[PDB]
């Protein structure tokens, strides 16, 4: 099934935050309406915040997360969870190798803000 | 029901990150085995990261998040999500006022690391 | 925080199903736009499916779950999970006593159907 | 990523329930420690319960759900959610066709019981 794709409410601010847990350099691209809106890069085996930004969902509300290591796309897992019918979390995990811990690049999207 | 309390696997390192979305200054305390292990503080209405840290779950694995604003504990909402039977997220939202957006302090715990 | 309340897609069919794990007789009420649409009841300590039904969410889409044992309201926990940006589960747990297993009446709401 | 595989606590009773939303007959296999423990089969486009049972997780705690339609394995989506650090849901969606509604056979695993 398709992973790493979420439909947010239109014209709404959201936060996007990436973590790294691998010996390979992670490249995280965040797409809004099929165009790159944010990009983060870095290497960590200690859960370093390789980037965090505030973006607008735009007219479409389509947000996609892609992860690659030196050009090679990582396998993705994702889900969305809503607490008390108000607070939203869009969660992404990625695997760049064989051990299947899926933490090599972890991406968290949260809304609403303010 | 009790919220913001999580049982992690014993002696496992986890990441903890806090965001702020309120007029008031947020104080986030992270407890391990019923003792304070980390404390974050700051103010933002733009989802700024007020703290991030790597901790150990210890012998018991019991981890608790508490949030205080303007001298009063915030109301908490929480849940744990596990993707592909490997990647764990422990999510916390909090409310300090009357609008019930529950984003005033957002806390994300993730494991395993490395 | 308010629990057991969910905003479903308007005018859409959903499935609601209840399980029982208590020595006390459970009563589950399902409200659609603030009016009782379904009621299930039973007594089992072995996860008996005391009721399953298909309902329409109506013009507003507001769905609420309430649980009571001998006329006393049970404490509720709830969350919504979305898989592959399409498949939805609204989950409810309830506690009628003091052991805090929160499984005394478990309610699962799923959509879309068909 | 692998889907439909869950690690439960050892020697623990759990409930497994399957729903159907497809013109094709759904066959659901539940494996405990890599051996078939339960099999459900049925057809519905109205979310009918095609089977429910209580099983023991055994010494390993490994539980796997498989879905097939007329011999053809369905693509699976899954996640585990824990409420108030006590109540566990293991959730499975499956797709047998081209529309990608992933509800053709829906499987809900819940624990603890009693
Ligand atoms: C330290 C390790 O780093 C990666 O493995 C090592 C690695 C480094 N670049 N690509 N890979 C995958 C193929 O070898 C990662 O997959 C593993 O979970 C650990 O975090
Ligand atoms: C068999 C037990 O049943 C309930 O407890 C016992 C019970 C029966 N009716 N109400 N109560 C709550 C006050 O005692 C329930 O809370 C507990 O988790 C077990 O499933
Ligand atoms: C009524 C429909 O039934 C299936 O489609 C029709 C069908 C019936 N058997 N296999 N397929 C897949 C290829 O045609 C299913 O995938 C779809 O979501 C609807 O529930
Ligand atoms: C700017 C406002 O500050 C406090 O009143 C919060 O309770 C609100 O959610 C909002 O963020
Ligand atoms: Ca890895
Ligand atoms: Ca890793
Ligand atoms: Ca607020
Ligand atoms: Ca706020
Ligand atoms: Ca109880
Ligand atoms: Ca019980
Ligand atoms: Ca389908
Ligand atoms: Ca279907």
């Amino acid at each position: 099934a398709t992973q790493g794709v979420f439909t947010l409410p239109a014209n709404t601010r959201f936060g996007v935050t990436a973590f790294a847990n691998s010996s390979g350099t992670q490249t995280v691209n965040v797409l809004v309406n099929n165009e790159t809106a944010a990009t983060f890069s870095g290497q960590s085996t200690n859960n370093a915040v390789i980037g965090t930004q505030v973006l607008n969902s735009g007219s479409s509300g389509k947000v996609q997360v892609q992860v690659s290591v030196n050009g090679r796309p990582s396998d993705l897992v994702s889900a969305q969870v809503i607490l008390t019918n108000e607070l939203n979390f869009a969660l992404v995990g990625s695997e760049d190798g064989t051990d299947n811990d899926y933490n090599d690049a972890v991406v968290v999207i949260n809304w609403p803000l303010g």
